[PDB]
């Protein structure tokens, strides 16, 4: 269970966005840290909507499972607030934000190698998923958040972490899963109960396509009904113009959920280039 946090130790800032029946803002929590200190912490607060307050469960089952797991690619979960009509997750408040929006921001300036240190980060913490049998349910450039940027002067790479899925896709409208196509894997437009490891490496094909593409969209010209016939005529995606990972991202996106490899497999492929 999460730590209990007081709606009175919270503040609220600036809208940075919103998710699926979620509305996100920056915020300071104040707290007592290590050796009694008082901080005042910048926090991520990521609202549920009060008319969908139906999704609680839903909404907190998604960073609950992930936050009993610690991992440097995971992002650090704070605790909730749940006082009056609030459902509040406070998250860590990372500096450069979700990364479809990076992404679309600095397209000019991303090569080849931050592409590949970045597929080779969200694999490993893909990896360790997978290891700990832990489904994601939501892998996607929005649910990637940049800690630190490249710095070539001091040979840094870039450094990622996964953010939490929201709201489950075995509980969402079907109209929203459609609108969703190609991250939501074709099995899970047939029945969001094939929820399964594997629907993660199809997401992770999708996102890796979106890395490639300086954050457009897959699909995004096609109105739902034609998302689905995308899947109905089994069509993959087109090659990304700097192609160097577009086998790779076929390879996830196959139809056929068994034969998609693990992402030890993935690992070895991304070290081969
Ligand atoms: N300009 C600007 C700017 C924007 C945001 C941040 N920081 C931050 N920290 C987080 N923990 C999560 C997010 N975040 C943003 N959008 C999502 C969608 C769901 O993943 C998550 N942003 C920093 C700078």
């Amino acid at each position: 269970v999460f730590h209990k946090i007081r709606n009175e130790d919270l503040i609220f800032n600036e809208s940075l966005g919103q998710g699926t029946f979620t509305k996100i803002f920056k915020g300071v929590r104040r707290e007592v840290g290590d050796y009694g200190q008082l901080h005042e912490t910048e926090v991520l607060l990521k609202v549920l909507d009060k008319a969908h307050r139906n999704y609680s469960e839903s909404f907190f089952e998604a960073a609950s499972m992930m936050s009993k797991l610690s991992h440097k690619h995971l992002v650090l979960n704070y605790g909730v607030c749940v006082c009056g009509d609030e459902n509040i997750l406070v998250q860590e408040f990372v500096k450069f934000g979700s990364l479809d929006t990076y992404l679309k921001k600095n397209k000019n300036c991303i090569n080849i190698l931050w592409k590949l240190e970045v597929a080779k980060q969200l694999a490993a913490a893909m990896h360790f998923l997978e290891e700990n049998t832990l489904i994601h349910g939501n892998v996607c450039a929005k649910n990637i958040l940049l800690i630190r940027e490249e710095d070539r002067k001091t040979g840094n790479p870039p450094f990622i972490k996964l953010s939490d899925p929201g709201i489950s896709i075995t509980v969402l409208p079907k109209d929203i899963l459609q609108e969703r196509i190609p991250w939501v894997p074709p099995e899970c437009i047939e029945n969001p109960k094939n929820l399964n490891l594997a629907t993660d490496k199809w997401s992770f094909g999708t996102t890796l396509w979106e890395i490639c593409s300086g954050g457009d969209k897959p699909l995004s010209a096609l109105d739902s009904q034609r998302k689905l016939q995308f899947y109905e005529d089994r069509h993959q995606l087109p090659a990304p113009k700097a192609a160097e990972l577009a086998n790779l991202i076929n390879n996830c996106m196959d139809y056929e959920p068994d034969h998609r490899p693990s992402f030890r497999a993935i690992i070895r492929d991304l070290n081969s280039l």
